[PDB]
């Protein structure tokens, strides 16, 4: 028993994101098409504030975005810090496919991307244009309803992994801060004899445990997806304690995926949800949580 | 416990030692011995791969990148810096003075500025004349001392270690490889042991390399069997993407809790400097590429 194909995507807008990737896994299409042309239905969408167009600048009124790509291979690109192009992971593909680099960052990666066709556009909507000017007049703090990554991973037809996560970074942070999300081992990690696995959340914490490569070299080990998302939590749990900080200011979430079709998720607050669309449908579901 | 003791990569590693043995022969922070031990090569204009007299990216922009891990998972990082001569020391200000883990670009260079570093010309006569000339092969070349990573135990039996380069020379402009990269160019666990990568940065980052040792130390493995597992996971995946061996040079050096050492290499030919209370050498690990 395998199940495949299946996508696995982050916060509540994965369930619309997985109908995007499904209609390239249905057909046996790839698994990193299906990826990218998942998260970039929400790097499209104007009113989600944290990925893509509309994101929440920092707090110089720039929009600048992280998102790193893996497909079945090793093969990966990753772009940081990279303004006024609306789908920073198709441009970390072409960082992938079309250069011996494998991340980009700032100005270099806007260079890029205009050589490769992308155009350029502005990305600051009136809104945040709004919201920021009204800030300026920094608390990260946790907050269920902000779906601050979408990351998702597939196992396709063929029985390969996939995975790909994008985001606009925590609002308001100092002009070129990186977040977990365009850093392989960190926001994203894809092993395609193990399995995959993407994270969400303060991506500080995430960077400090290289937490996606320590879910997947759990499931290596033998864990189920689920339990390497729990332990991979209680190791941000431990460090959050020995730093001497307070769990309750801290959200991480992990999502993963096996070879062979399992799956599992595991978060730090309650409300992380995630969406899994497979041969039985799409469906959200909720994770179990370490705060208590 | 074998204590103090550093370990940084290469040949000048070695002098790199004798400044950071000045901190902890008297009992210093092993974070305070790994940072004035790699400045001393990013201050050395001859040193072509660190910081000042680094070969530029090829557009002839010097751009920096390094990060830096203490005992207590603390870290900081800056990539793609321009004009400050001493990166592993912004990057300990982000670590200490922000709410952030990594700067890069521009952004990094006006921290650094609000910090107090002075904007310098890391672009030497000999770094523009050599550009203009070049005006892409990144061979394996073992006369190209490409990275320095340094990793300690001090006196209080705690792990730090830091990592600083130029990256490679004429890469595209805003090309980040695995030096500033928490997991790829280096990892600290202080209940563990620490490890610091050099080569292609682009493999490193590919196989979470550093982190990938440490975990393997974690699971028992000896310092010097864990950077052999990780190089020989390099080579597996070479292979898997089509890739020839010959094309590339990645090496790993690790320390663990009780002051053991450790490190392997694809290509023979890279060498690190291990300083402890028998003295400073310069050391020769096994390599894969037969």
């Amino acid at each position: 028993t395998t199940n495949k194909p299946i996508v696995l995507s982050t916060f509540n807008f994965g369930l619309h994101a997985n109908v995007e990737a499904w209609k390239v896994l249905s057909k046996g299409g790839k698994a990193l098409d299906a990826v990218e042309k998942g998260v970039r239905l929400v790097e499209d969408d104007p009113t989600e504030r944290s990925v893509g167009y509309g994101g929440r600048p920092d707090r110089d009124g720039r929009v600048t975005l992280d998102a790193c790509i893996m497909d079945e291979n090793y093969n990966i690109g990753s772009v940081a810090c990279m303004e006024h192009i609306k789908n920073p992971i198709s441009v970390a593909r072409a960082v992938m496919e079309k250069t011996p680099h494998v991340m980009l960052v700032g100005d270099g990666a806007l260079e890029f991307a205009l050589s490769q066709g992308f155009k350029k556009e502005n990305l600051l909507t009136a809104e945040s244009e709004k919201e920021w000017k009204e800030w300026l007049k920094y608390k990260p703090i946790v907050n269920i309803e902000n779906h601050d990554t979408i990351g998702m991973i597939a196992l396709d037809a063929q029985g390969n992994l996939s995975g790909a996560c994008t985001t606009s970074g925590m609002a308001y942070k100092m002009h070129g801060r990186v977040g977990d999300s365009p850093i392989i081992g960190a926001g994203l990690f894809v092993d395609n004899e193990i399995g995959a696995a993407t994270a969400t959340g303060h991506g500080e914490e995430v960077i400090r445990t290289v937490g996606t490569h320590l879910v997947v070299e759990l499931m290596n080990q033998g864990r189920t997806p689920q339990q390497a998302c729990k332990e991979a939590v209680e190791r941000i749990v431990k460090i959050v304690n020995r730093r001497g900080k307070n769990l309750k200011d801290i959200q991480v979430g992990f999502i993963a995926l096996n070879k062979k079709g399992e799956y599992g998720a595991y978060c730090i607050q309650d409300g992380f949800n995630f969406a899994v669309h497979d041969q039985k449908g799409n469906r959200l579901e909720t994770p179990g949580f370490a705060l208590k």
